[PDB]
């Protein structure tokens, strides 16, 4: 491929990514300043795990929801077969969400955007899973410190998801080819935007699968007992 089809590869991925961010970068940075008071924050202490669970998975499935649209908006990702398709989202959906996270993350108060406010760890306190959350925090911070653009994101989370490696793959060549065009563009974008140096301060790989398979074991012993059916966005 071309530098100039390469550059049209670059700006597919972030226009999918644009159309499907789920909420707008301007918004979350503009309500920074609306935080829950300590009356709200008690609030949502008192609740139930259950009933704190079944917020955060109606709200973790719509995330997700947004993910798969993200990649059904992948030039190439369509193309591959369905069996493809599901491998890759089944092991890379939550890993995007995780990334994703750290545009509602505030680095200054270490506070999230979370139903319509800000709030610290503590809000999840009912979870009863601490050092979750805590790393969840942790990794979030992590990434603000870098200024993750909204491109830069776009370009890395389609890397998350195209990944020729997730065992269960039928045509591994074909993702192969997906995942080096798509490295191209986001190497090149790198160059065009002077951001080279953010490479070697990127989470290492293996940091994002230890973080999304902790997050995953919550997630399925809450989901066993407590399933929550809710509409689908797209
Ligand atoms: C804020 C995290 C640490 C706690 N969880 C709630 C959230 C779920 C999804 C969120 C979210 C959705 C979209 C964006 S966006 C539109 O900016 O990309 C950003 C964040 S916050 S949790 O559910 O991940 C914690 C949890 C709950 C239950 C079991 C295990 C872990």
């Amino acid at each position: 491929a071309s530098l100039t089809e390469i550059e049209h590869l670059v700006q597919s991925v972030c226009k999918s990514y644009r159309e499907t961010c789920q909420l707008r970068l301007e918004d979350l940075l503009r309500q920074r300043s609306n935080i829950f008071s300590r009356e709200e924050v008690t609030g949502y202490q008192r609740k139930s795990m259950w009933e704190m669970w079944e917020r955060c998975a109606h709200h973790l499935t719509e995330a997700i929801q947004y993910v798969v649209e993200f990649a059904k908006r992948l030039s190439g990702f369509m193309e591959l077969c369905q069996n493809d398709q599901i491998v890759l989202l089944k092991a890379g959906a939550m890993e995007v969400v995780l990334v994703r996270m750290c545009r509602a993350y505030n680095a200054d108060n270490r506070t999230v955007f979370f139903e319509g406010k800000y709030g610290g760890m503590e809000l999840f306190r009912a979870l009863g899973c601490s050092e979750l959350i805590s790393s969840i925090f942790d990794f979030s911070h992590s990434l603000s410190a870098l200024h993750f653009s909204e491109d830069e994101i776009a370009l890395y989370t389609a890397l998350v998801l195209i990944n020729a490696h997730r065992p269960g793959l039928q045509e591994k060549r074909k993702v192969e080819q997906l995942q080096y065009n798509l490295e191209l563009a986001f190497h090149h974008h790198l160059c065009k935007t002077h951001r080279q140096s953010i490479l070697a301060k990127l989470p290492p790989k293996g940091k994002l699968r230890s973080l999304c398979s902790q997050h995953v074991e919550r997630l399925q012993i809450f989901q066993h007992l407590h399933p929550i059916v809710v509409q689908a966005a797209f």
